[PDB]
């Protein structure tokens, strides 16, 4: 399924699409009590290393405490940033930042 929900330049929010995205994870999680997830928080290039760290924390937060919300057990849950430095597209346009301003749900 979806393991990745991506943002706005400079949000953390999350929209409906995200809301189904998760709750199937949810749903899932709570089905299965030894899956484990990292939630890590990403950003695009603009902006300095330690603000986008915290923007990727803000990001992977808001995806945790949508799982814990819904019922999931915080002990199955992980949130973690790497704010500017693991992008997946090297690029430096819109089309390239995109792709990089996300949080990714990795199964352990």
């Amino acid at each position: 399924a979806k393991r990745v929900v991506h943002f706005d330049y400079d949000s953390s929010d999350l929209s409906t699409e995200d809301y189904q995205t998760l709750q199937a994870h949810a749903q899932f999680l709570m089905a299965n009590a030894n899956s484990k997830v990292a939630l890590t928080g990403h950003t695009d290039e603009r902006g300095t290393r330690e603000y986008n760290m915290a923007l990727g924390e803000r990001r992977a937060k808001a995806v945790q405490n949508y799982l814990i919300t819904s019922g999931v057990n915080p002990q199955q849950l992980e949130a973690v940033s790497y704010g500017k430095e693991a992008p997946v597209n090297p690029g430096h346009d819109e089309s390239a930042w995109k792709e990089n301003r996300r949080v990714e749900i990795n199964y352990e």
